[PDB]
């Protein structure tokens, strides 16, 4: 917890950061629609795929925020979906990957975002929220404290970001407004503000400026520990190749990485990207992690 070259260890980069720092203040990399890596079908890949590697690979590359979209089934379990498309990945599968990673690298923590992606199957017994909280959230790995959660309290546990409305169990970040397809700012608990930029389905130029504008506001508000910044760099238009999430990501990722490298900011926020890999020139996730050198 003294050297900045400790941030270069993607598997244990949160180790050098102080316990007292709220998770909201740390610049954290994330993945959009994390569980689409198994899609091998052509027509399906062009529309729904946003990641090419598994959960463990993502975690070993510094990613700490995961975008999980689920659906309640006839068997009373929760599986991962992209619209009406079953992804061949379950919620249990994600939690078990996260558990093993937290065991191997105890200085870290993972933030899990959960959202209901499609309507429940006919024969389900209970509701989406009830099934999640009774069969999953009850596991000791989930942090059950609320408020402006700090890194020290989060180490070794999973922190929930609720994007569903049925909740009855305390823990993590609660559900808030969140209007569809746009940038906004609201309130979470009693001690926090949130600014989100999730403009999917928008022109390329409009998207790039929305990301930069939101990122500029975060740099200028580096000391506001009570403000949470969530910035999605993913774009979803009309697949059909050369218009797919892959095409877009190959330009947006190197572009935004360089933008951070030039500005030398103290804070960048939570950046949820598509296609985390080692292909594109300057690495987006790496530049986000390095923006935390000011916390050390």
């Amino acid at each position: 917890a003294s050297s900045v070259n400790e941030l270069e260890n993607w598997s244990k980069w949160m180790q050098p950061i102080p316990d007292s720092i709220p998770l909201a203040r740390i610049s954290i990399p994330g993945t959009h629609d994390s569980g689409t890596f198994k899609l091998q079908n052509p027509i399906k890949q062009v529309w729904g795929m946003t990641q090419e590697y598994d959960f463990r690979y993502q975690m070993d590359h510094g990613a700490r925020i995961f975008d999980i979209r689920g659906r309640l089934t006839d068997d009373n379990t929760i599986v991962l979906h992209h619209g009406p498309l079953y992804l061949y990945v379950t919620l249990h599968e994600f939690i078990n990957e996260a558990k093993q990673f937290l065991k191997d690298n105890p200085s870290e923590t993972i933030i899990m975002s959960l959202k209901k992606e499609y309507e429940d199957m006919k024969g389900a017994e209970d509701s989406f929220s009830s099934t999640f909280e009774k069969k999953y959230f009850v596991d000791p790995i989930f942090l059950k404290t609320e408020g402006n959660i700090k890194l020290g309290d989060a180490r070794g546990k999973i922190v929930l970001l609720k994007r569903y409305s049925g909740s009855n169990e305390p823990g993590g970040y609660n559900n808030f407004y969140w209007p569809d397809n746009e940038t906004f700012t609201t309130t979470v608990n009693q001690n926090a503000n949130v600014t989100v930029q999730e403009k999917y389905k928008v022109s390329y130029d409009e998207k790039v400026k929305s990301i930069k504008d939101t990122m500029d506001e975060t740099m200028n508000n580096s000391e506001d520990l009570n403000h949470l910044y969530i910035n999605f760099t993913s774009l979803s238009s009309g697949g059909t190749a050369w218009n797919s999430p892959y095409y877009y990501a190959s330009y947006i990722n190197p572009e935004i990485a360089n933008y951070i490298k030039q500005k030398n900011p103290a804070r960048v926020g939570w950046v949820i990207q598509d296609y985390i890999n080692e292909k594109w020139s300057p690495l987006l996730y790496q530049e986000v992690i390095r923006a935390n050198k000011s916390l050390i």
